[PDB]
Parts: structure tokens; C-alpha cells; sequence
DNA sequence: TCGAATCCTGGATC
DNA sequence: TTTTTATCCAGGATTCGA
């Protein structure tokens, strides 16, 4: 015991002393306050009987910045449940023999979905438990649950128990829902003394929030040449930081040869940058001081980019050279997640912003890209192998320069992320901090529990997973899965808006839609624009305009007409699919709960029958054979955990150890036994949807869909408001409103993060509202709404791509476009309508509206309304100016995802899936692929377009000839180096073969085994000649070789090229030239030539040959 | 001797 | 206590059978 109270009551006082020392006083008497709520943590503190209590602290800020704490006492608790009658029983041994280990227990009715007929009205009832401190909850936790799985295997006191519920959500959390505390709220907060907790009251009538003082830094490392720095060997360069937009510097004179002067610096007018500089004499005094000056500001939040890795530890290891003791001093400490933390304030890292939230490539996410991108400027590099010259010769530009990495760190924590993490803590029960960190299942599992919480359901347990489950016929499942969505692309080449396309329509499908323009027309009147029919005047000579251009199409079906382009999809498809079908994680049955459901009367309408595919694999053996397998298991023998252990026989394994062996046995005796491995089989399944069953889940979707729109509409308004603030020009003013305007955004997009998560939610497996059939109907039900958006479309025009929520498509000059309709309305004097978003969500009104909707009327009536309901509707973006796709060099193949799109301004509208964005495999791709799609857009006809692409090919096709003859020497270098890297160590590959591992071998034959021992190892490398035939794995040459001493260069090169008969040795020789001019001709030929061969006209670069199936079907032509 | 299929690592995918 | 991983792509080597 006392090991146990002395350390955590020791811990907890030098935790008081810790955050006292940054002027967080603990609420001392009592007395009535207010605050905004920034943080908090659990904390135990003592009784009345001085034993331990489990207990959270509260931590507020003042608007005058003053700050304080409470300490708040909650008893947790978990529920157990009884067979028949034995309530009375059980407690009576359980209280008998936990005595003085358990606080209370009671009996409490609740309501659970699994129960039987329960609609009806039935709930049953649990036991609940609870302890005074957390660890006597493990203990019986512990002591527990071994009782409950033979239990549950059968279907004497103790024994009768049967289940247990809620005994895992953390203690936080429960105290954060069971109390509706959540951060970023002002509280009214009451002390009355000993006699009462602490009553805390949110307030609504205060809005705007106060202003935390935060501090950004940067830290810049000695390093030796051509080595990564270590703690040991190398000091610190220089640290600057960030608090309240004012700047300081400091650097080490041990490598600075002359004090630094101080200055300003300003990326943009709007960025203020003044900075202070320190010069003294050595590292230990640059240190201290930091420490002496971060301890007088005393900020609340810290901010560093992926801070976690490289910046704490560094200084952390460099404090405990001189003995100082950052733990101590700033208090700074990694925790066991591996990640650094303290009690007072709270470290934010942009980078799991940016990873998470921020829809950037991987290859944007570097600091000096994300800046780039967010703010509009660039941070000018200085390279870390210069500082040490810089700071001999010259160091006031590195000083210049260490400015870059700060103010735009700061910048960018502060516009982007800070008005938003402080926004979507306000819906959900968790700290800042753990909101950034955790991800979005999590996030979404701790919303719903709050709502199953209120409406008083249990929760169930999280869904522990089974192995080796049998199909029914015996086949060991390997794995389940839904059938997903399908995306191909239809058609190749170029489309321009310019030029004439040849169309061919059906002569009926005019028909079909001439004969129901009123009801095109009045639907999406009505119901979009929400004006009834009786209002609009004009309405008759649109419908005739409509009509006689329908007419006219009729007339002459098969055109050249210049094409209309167009996007239309569906916004945010799969929430309005779950609401309109009712879908719900616990709505699913089977016959076996309908077959005893007393609403199963007669001409009962709650059954909604639905449709999915399953897409079984499985292996091949039968279940006589599997028992065979398991049966000569019981006989062997398995090693220990370690050396010294006892073998273990087949029933002392892990379920996974037993899993993994009986795969591995079941693989090797069916790869002789059977010829094929394993198998898939596609099969579709019926599933009933029952209508009537509890609507919680839905119901907060909706509320959360109709907020977001709510608080877009208030955004406009304020941005608005901000325009007019902005021409009035009062600075208070703009200053009120763009703060609205902050808030208002940050809130739209945080509504918007929560509601896409509510989907992804239910794929993560073991999460406890779980279930596959959703997953599966969502799914099949869009592609169904997306074929049938094909199908009229075919008809009409051609289609150009699918997508997973969306077509894009051509259409004839001819046909309706857009129309205006007049209206009497005060509200809406004139309204603009686009026909082709009113011919189909007409279509998919018809076909997808749900008709047995229904809802409880009156809880005691047993009375349920039936209704109808759809919210699926079609939405329009365009047309564009010219877009681009391109083709498979592969007969058979259509790709995904690859097209280019262009405004009628022929600024960039959309690139998707291209080497352009990446770092691209070689820089004359990534260029030439640039230079290209600008030059589709020139020219005027097909033959002028591919004559005018082509001259972008040849441009550089006579450098892979010229062999670079005009290039600057060593620009040939930056041009044609891949600079790609090895993933891990050689000791973590073993055995794998490949081209970075060879050139690393290569390296390491130079350098010695120097360099090979570090992890990551980065390459530079090229194709050599001279070792002809070599397969190509053994080619490579690393570059710096070409850039070391003369003597290395020629020996190694001698030994490398099998030769000593080159008397010249420059990478204009050496260079396998041909492999890059094959890879210039592979790209090229996917872009340039297939796809123009693809509309028939002839090849417009002679230099490239066809590939032969094409070039057969070609001929085949003539 | 040649064609196609499997499996691999590697980056990337929102 | 817990994290996106399956899917897709791209280049590459090796095996199998007419
Ligand atoms: S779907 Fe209707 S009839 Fe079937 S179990 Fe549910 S409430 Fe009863």
C-alpha cells in the first residue's frame, strides 16, 4: 500500500507545485467565478476519511488572463447482469465478500435493443457497480470477468452472473458525458465548501473567445560533414521563437564568429516579424537563458513542427550534458504513447493537422510546400551543410535566414489550425490535444455515445472478432467483403469546345422527354425552388421554347455539333442514401426475431427488404478434411515464449498462434493436395430493414446536415457584413466581423469533418455499433443511382467518365441548357433553372422514393404515422472550355482517375492522378508532362493540335539525341539523377533484391561500412553502359564518385566498368542513353500518339512506333 | 524458345 | 489504449508449359 500512496501522492503535489510555479492557483475558498474552460486532466485527492479519490481538475482562464483551477470528485461505475431472480443472491455475496472494495451497487432498469418483442415496451433490468478509486475497479474487473465465458458456454454464487456492460470507457470521458462538460465554453462555477461539490453551470449569453498567448520555435544543429548530427558530438546553432507575434533569437558564438545585429523581416505587410537578439558566449548560456526568459512569459500552448521527433529530444539531450533538468525546469516529459506532454500546457504539432485534415499529396507535406500553398510565399532555403561556413564567414544571412522557419510556423498555427481544433472540441467530450491526436472513428464512436447515453440505451460491448469461422458447406473463410463501387473510363483523347464532334442520338429518346417537359419542369420548380406553380407567369413559353428545340433535335438526330461539356453529381450521396432508406447500425434483423414480434400481424408494412453482394474467399478444403487437420494437431508440441520455457502443446497456444498454424498447415498440405490455393465467389443476399425500430442514429445525422447549412448560411452573411466593414473601414469593426466570420467558417467546417465520418465509421472493425450490410447497401445502392445516370445519358449523348459519385459528360450545342422563370414572389422575383439537373432528379424522385417511412406518434399509443421521404437529389457544375484523357498502352486495360480539365479563362481547372504532382520518377517527365497539357490548349483544329503538341516532344527528344551537347555541364546532372531513397536498412530488408540495394552495396565497397549501418540511406544514382547486358539491377552507378577526387574516381570506375579501355570517363559516355530515350518514348506514347491513333488520325511523331496489336488493327483497317 | 501469371517492393490514394 | 488499410499502380524477376 504505502509504496503505492507515497508515489501517487507525491507525484500529484509536485504536479500542484509544477503548475502553481506557472500562477495556476487551485481555488483556495469558498466563493463564485467564471471562465473559459482550456483544459483538464484526472487527478485523485482525498476524502473526508483521508483514503485516496478518484477525481478530474478543471483548469480556466479569466478574461483578464488570470487563471485558476477546481478538482472535481466522481465515483465510476459498471453494470453486471443476473440470471432469473438472483439480484438478491448475488448482491448479497457480492457485497459480502468486496466489503469496503465496492462503494455501492444498486438495481437499474434499462433499455436494450437485443431483448426480444421488445418494441412492445419491455426493458430489463442490471446491477450496477461502483468503487471508490479506479484500481479496485481493474481488481474486481479482473476478478470478474473470468466467471462470465463458461457462463455464456454452458448456454454457485458468484458463478450465476451473466454479463457486463460499459466496464471500458475511460474515466474522462464518462465524466465529460455523464456531466455535459465540454471545452471551449464559458462556465459559471460555485464553491460552497466541504459540505457540496463544486456546481459548475454553462452560460450561452457570451460568445466570443479570449486570446491565448502561444509561442512558436525552431531550433538549427551543428552537424559534422556529411553526417547527420548526434547529441553528443554537435552543439546547438541557434533557437528562435515566436510569442505574441514579437520575435527572439539567439545563437551560439562558439561558431558565430561576431555578434549579430538585430533587424526586421517581413514576408508580407499583413506579417509583422520584429525580432530580438541575445549574444553570449556559449551554448550553457544559451540555454539557460532560454530557460530563464520561456519561464517569464509563461505561455498556455506550444506549438513545433513534428516536434515529437526531432526538436524536444534534441534539446533534451543537450540539457543533460550541462545537467539541466527540462523536466524540472520546463517540465516537459514523454509520456508512454511516446509523446511529449505536460501537465500545464498543451504542445500542438501542425503536422497531424496537415497529415489528417488538410487534403494536400504526400508529396506537399513538407513545411516550405505547405506553407507555400496556405500562406502565398515561399521560406527561402540555406542548406544545413553551409551553416558552419556561413556562420564562420558571413552569419548574419543564416541569421536572416533563421527567421523562415519560425514565422511561418506560427503563422500557420495560428490562421489554420488554431480557430478550428478549439471549434470541433465544442460538440465532443475530449481534450484539444486527444482531439488532434485521435482519429475520426474514435471521434465519431464518443458523439454517439453521447446520444445513446441520454436516450438511456446500453451500450454494447466492442465486437470481439472471431478466426476461423466455416461457410456453411465448411469452407474455412479467408475473407468477407461488400462488393465496391466500380469506376472505369469510357472514352480517350481530346475534347475542345473549338471543334466539331460527331454525335449520333437515338430518334426515341427525344420523344420520351418531349412528352414530359411539364412534369421536368413543375417538379423542379416546386420542390428546389420552393415557389408553387400557381406563381410563375411565364411558364407556358419556356415549355414551348423547350419543346420546339426537342422538336428540332428530332428532326435531324445523327450531327456534328461543337461540344457542351459537363460534371453532374450527387452531393454527399451516401448520408442522404442512409437517411432516406433508414438505415441503422442495430436495424438489421432475421426471420428468428419477425417470427416472434407481435406487430408481425397481417398486412404489416415495417419490413423493408434490401439487396447487396458478398464477395466470399475461401479456401478449398472441406470441413472433414479441416477436422483431420485440427485432429493431427493434438499430438504436436510448440516451442516457448523464449529459450529457457517449456514446450507448449496445441492447447497452451494463443488463439492467434493457433490460427496462424492451422494456416500455415491447411496452405502447405493444400498447395500438393488441391491445384488452386484458394478461391473467390461472388454471392447477393436479401437483408430486411426494420422500419420501426428506434431513430436516434438517423436522427442525428439530420440535425447535424440541417446545422451545417444553418451555419453556412451565416457565414455568407458575415462575409458580407465583413465586405461592407471592410469599405466603412472602422477597424473594431473589421475586426468584430472577421472574427465572426472565423468563427462561423471554422464551425461549417468542422460540422463537415464530423458528418463525412459518420460513414467511415462503421468499417472499423471491432467498433461497437458495428455491422457489414450497411456498409454493403450504401455502396450498391450508388451504383445503381450511377447506372441508371448512365443509361438516359447514352441515349442522349456519350458519357466520358464515372466516378464514385459523379459522370462527366458531352452533350450537343442544340440542346436546352438554362432558363429563367418570372415570379410574382416577394422573396423571389426571378429564379434560373438548368435542365439538365431537372431531367433526372425527376427520374430518381420516381424510381428511389421510399414509401414505408413511418414514426411513433405517441409514446404510450402505440400509434405509428406511415410517410414517405427523399432527399437524393443531382447537382451541376459547367461546362468547361477542353478537357483530356488519356489512354492504355495496354489493349485491354481502361484506367482510373487520370484526365485534365480546363476553365473558359484556360486557367487550370482540374489535373487528377499525373506524375505532375508528384516528384515525379525524373524531372524530364515531370517537365515534359507540364509542357505538354499547356500545349493542348493551342491550335484550332485536331491536325493543328497534335501538329502543335508534337513540336513539345521533338524539343526535347533532340536533347536525348544531342546527348545534352548544348546543356550546361553539370545541369545534365539536376536533369537526369533519379534522387529516389532506400526505405530501411539492409539488416531490416535481409534477403530482398533490388537496384537501391545494390547501389548501396556499391556505396558501401567506396565508403566502407560507414554509412550502410545509418537507416534511410539516401541515393543518387544513374544507368551505366559499359556493363553490357548486365541485368538491370546490377546497372547502377551512385553519382559522387563523378564528383570525388581524381585518383577514386578513375580506380573505382576502372573496377566498375569492366574496363580500363575508356581513356574519357564523363556521364555523356557512360550512360545507358537508350534506357531513357525507352522511358521518354513509353510516356509520350500513353499521351501524344495512342490517343490520336484512337481517333484516327495519322501518327504525329515519326521518331515512335506504335505497339504491335494496334499497329495490326490498324493495317487491319486498309 | 517465348508468352503470360504470380509475387514482390515501393510510392500513393483520398 | 491504440493507428487506414485495401486497393491501385508501376516496374521488375522468376516460374511454368507448349
Ligand atoms: S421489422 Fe417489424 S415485424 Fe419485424 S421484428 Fe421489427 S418491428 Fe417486428
Amino acid at each position: 500500500s504505502s509504496v503505492s500512496a507515497l508515489k501517487r501522492l507525491e507525484r500529484s503535489q509536485w504536479t500542484d507545485k509544477m503548475d502553481l510555479r506557472f500562477g495556476f492557483e487551485r481555488l483556495k475558498e469558498p466563493g463564485e467565478k467564471t471562465g473559459w474552460l482550456i483544459n483538464m486532466h484526472p487527478t485523485e485527492i482525498l476524502d473526508e476519511d483521508k483514503r485516496l479519490g478518484s477525481a478530474v481538475d478543471y483548469y480556466f482562464i479569466q478574461d483578464d488572463g488570470s487563471r485558476f483551477k477546481v478538482a472535481l470528485p466522481y465515483k465510476p461505475y459498471f453494470y453486471i447482469a443476473t440470471r432469473k431472480g438472483c439480484e438478491r443472491e448475488v448482491s448479497s455475496f457480492l457485497s459480502k465478500k468486496f466489503q469496503g472494495k465496492i462503494a455501492k451497487v444498486e438495481t437499474v432498469p434499462k433499455e436494450d435493443l437485443d431483448l426480444p418483442n421488445h418494441l412492445v415496451g419491455l426493458k430489463r433490468n442490471y446491477i450496477r457497480l461502483s468503487f471508490h478509486t479506479v484500481e479496485d475497479l481493474v481488481k474486481v474487473r479482473k476478478e470478474i470477468s473470468p466467471a462470465v465465458k463458461k457462463n455464456r458456454e454452458q448456454d454457485d454464487q458468484l458463478d450465476n452472473i451473466v454479463d457486463m456492460r460499459e466496464y471500458d470507457v475511460p474515466y474522462h470521458i464518462r465524466l465529460s458525458i455523464d456531466l455535459k462538460i465540454h471545452v471551449a465554453h464559458w462556465y459559471n462555477v460555485r464553491y460552497r465548501g466541504n459540505a457540496f461539490p463544486v456546481e459548475i453551470t454553462r452560460r450561452d449569453d457570451l460568445v466570443e473567445r479570449p486570446d491565448p498567448v502561444v509561442l512558436a520555435f525552431a531550433i538549427a544543429t551543428t552537424k559534422l560533414p556529411l553526417k547527420f548530427p548526434d547529441a553528443e558530438t554537435d552543439q546547438i546553432m541557434m533557437i528562435s521563437y515566436m510569442i505574441d507575434g514579437q520575435g527572439y533569437l539567439i545563437t551560439n558564438r562558439e561558431i558565430v564568429s561576431e555578434d549579430i545585429e538585430d533587424f526586421e523581416f517581413t514576408p508580407k505587410p499583413e506579417y509583422e516579424g520584429p525580432f530580438c537578439v541575445f549574444n553570449e558566449p556559449d551554448e550553457a548560456h544559451l540555454i539557460q537563458r532560454w530557460f530563464e526568459h520561456v519561464q517569464e512569459t509563461k505561455p498556455t500552448i506550444m506549438v513545433t513542427y513534428n516536434g515529437d521527433f526531432f526538436d524536444w529530444p534534441f534539446v533534451e539531450a543537450r540539457a543533460a550534458v550541462h545537467g539541466l533538468s527540462m523536466q524540472q525546469e520546463i517540465g516537459f516529459q514523454k509520456d508512454s504513447q511516446g509523446e511529449y506532454k505536460a501537465p500545464q500546457c498543451i504542445h500542438m504539432d501542425c503536422l497531424r493537422w496537415v497529415k489528417r485534415d488538410s487534403y494536400l499529396p504526400v508529396g506537399s507535406h513538407n513545411l516550405k510546400a505547405a506553407a507555400k500553398a496556405k500562406l502565398g510565399y515561399d521560406p527561402v532555403e540555406l542548406d544545413p551543410e553551409d551553416m558552419c561556413r556561413m556562420a564562420t564567414e558571413q552569419p548574419q544571412t543564416l541569421a536572416t535566414y533563421s527567421v523562415s522557419d519560425a514565422v511561418a510556423t506560427y503563422y500557420l498555427y495560428m490562421k489554420y489550425v488554431h480557430p478550428f481544433i478549439f471549434a470541433l472540441c465544442t460538440i465532443i467530450p475530449m481534450e484539444p490535444d486527444e482531439v488532434l491526436r485521435k482519429g475520426s472513428g474514435t471521434l465519431c464512436e464518443a458523439l454517439l455515445m453521447v446520444q445513446a447515453f441520454h436516450a438511456n440505451i446500453i451500450f454494447p460491448n466492442k465486437q470481439e472478432q472471431e478466426f476461423n469461422k466455416l461457410t456453411d458447406d465448411g469452407h474455412v473463410l479467408d475473407s468477407e467483403t461488400y462488393v465496391g463501387g466500380h469506376v472505369e473510363a469510357l472514352e480517350s483523347g481530346v475534347f475542345r469546345s473549338d471543334i466539331p464532334c460527331r454525335f449520333r442520338m437515338n430518334p426515341a429518346a427525344f420523344d420520351f422527354l418531349l412528352q414530359r417537359v411539364e412534369k421536368t419542369l413543375r417538379h423542379a420548380l416546386e420542390e428546389e425552388e420552393k415557389v408553387p406553380v400557381e406563381q410563375v407567369t411565364n411558364f407556358e413559353e419556356v415549355c414551348d421554347e423547350i419543346k420546339s428545340k426537342l422538336a428540332s433535335l428530332k428532326d435531324v438526330p445523327s450531327r456534328i455539333e461543337c461540344p457542351l461539356i459537363y460534371h453532374l453529381d450527387v452531393g454527399a450521396m451516401y448520408p442522404n442514401i442512409i437517411l432516406t432508406n433508414r438505415l441503422q447500425p442495430s436495424a438489421m434483423v432475421d426471420e428468428a426475431t419477425c417470427a416472434a414480434c407481435d406487430f408481425n400481424k397481417p398486412g404489416a408494412n415495417c419490413q423493408r427488404k434490401m439487396a447487396w453482394q458478398w464477395r466470399g474467399e475461401f479456401m478449398p478444403a472441406s470441413r472433414s478434411e479441416y477436422h483431420r487437420i485440427q485432429h493431427q494437431l493434438e499430438s504436436e508440441k510448440f516451442p516457448p515464449l523464449f529459450p529457457e520455457g517449456p514446450a507448449r502443446a496445441f492447447h497452451e497456444l494463443s488463439r492467434e498462434e493457433q490460427a496462424k498454424y492451422e494456416k500455415r498447415r491447411l496452405a502447405d498440405y493444400c498447395r500438393k493436395a488441391y491445384k488452386k490455393i484458394h478461391i473467390t465467389k461472388v454471392e447477393e443476399r436479401l437483408t430486411t430493414i426494420c422500419q420501426r425500430e428506434n431513430s436516434f442514429y438517423v436522427d442525428t445525422v439530420r440535425a447535424f446536415r440541417d446545422r451545417r447549412y444553418e451555419f453556412k448560411g451565416l457565414h455568407k452573411v458575415w462575409k458580407k457584413k465583413l465586405s461592407a466593414a471592410v469599405e466603412v473601414g472602422d477597424a473594431a469593426e473589421v475586426k468584430r466581423c472577421k472574427n465572426m466570420e472565423v468563427l462561423y467558417d471554422s464551425l461549417q467546417l468542422a460540422h463537415k469533418c464530423i458528418l463525412n465520418s459518420f460513414y467511415g465509421y462503421v468499417m472499423r472493425k471491432g467498433a461497437r455499433w458495428y455491422s457489414m450490410e450497411m456498409a454493403g447497401i450504401v455502396c450498391f445502392t450508388g451504383a445503381n443511382i450511377i447506372t441508371q445516370a448512365r443509361e438516359l445519358i447514352e441515349q442522349i449523348g456519350r458519357p466520358l467518365e464515372l466516378d464514385t459519385d459523379g459522370i462527366w459528360c458531352v452533350l450537343p450545342n442544340s440542346f436546352p441548357e438554362n432558363f429563367v422563370f418570372k415570379t410574382t414572389n416577394v422573396k423571389k422575383p426571378k429564379v434560373t433553372i438548368s435542365y439538365p439537373g431537372a431531367m433526372l432528379n425527376i427520374m430518381v424522385k420516381e424510381g428511389f422514393t421510399n414509401d414505408q417511412y413511418q414514426e411513433l406518434a405517441e409514446p404510450s399509443s402505440l400509434t405509428y404515422v406511415t410517410r414517405s421521404e427523399n432527399s437524393i437529389f443531382f447537382e451541376v457544375d459547367g461546362p468547361y472550355l477542353a478537357m483530356i484523357l488519356p489512354a492504355s498502352k495496354e489493349e485491354g486495360k481502361k484506367l482510373k482517375k487520370r484526365y485534365a480539365v480546363f476553365n473558359e479563362d484556360g486557367s487550370l481547372a482540374e489535373l487528377k492522378g499525373f506524375e505532375v504532382k508528384r516528384r515525379g520518377e525524373l524531372q524530364l517527365i515531370k517537365i515534359f508532362q507540364s509542357s505538354v497539357f499547356e500545349a493542348f490548349l493551342k491550335g484550332s483544329t485536331l491536325e493543328e493540335v497534335y501538329g502543335s503538341v508534337a513540336k513539345v516532344a521533338d524539343y526535347w527528344l533532340d536533347v536525348l539525341y544531342s546527348k545534352a551537347a548544348n546543356m550546361p555541364d553539370s545541369e545534365l546532372f539536376e536533369l537526369i539523377s533519379e534522387n529516389r531513397s532506400m526505405s530501411r536498412k539492409l539488416e531490416d530488408y535481409g534477403e530482398q533484391k533490388s537496384t537501391s540495394i545494390s547501389t548501396a552495396k556499391r556505396l558501401a565497397e567506396f565508403l566502407g561500412d560507414q554509412m550502410v549501418k545509418d537507416a534511410g540511406l539516401s541515393c543518387r544514382y544513374i544507368i551505366s553502359r559499359k556493363p553490357e547486358g548486365s541485368p538491370v539491377t546490377e546497372r547502377a552507378i551512385p553519382l559522387a564518385i563523378f564528383q570525388a577526387e581524381p585518383t577514386v574516381r578513375k580506380h573505382f570506375l576502372r573496377k566498375w566498368l569492366k574496363s580500363s579501355s575508356l581513356q574519357d570517363f564523363d556521364i555523356r559516355a557512360i550512360l545507358d542513353w537508350d534506357y531513357y530515350i525507352e522511358r521518354l518514348g513509353s510516356a509520350i506514347q500513353k499521351i501524344i500518339t495512342i490517343p490520336a491513333a484512337l481517333q484516327q488520325v495519322k501518327n504525329p511523331v515519326p521518331r515512335v512506333k506504335h505497339p504491335d496489336w494496334l499497329h495490326k488493327k490498324l493495317l487491319e483497317k486498309n
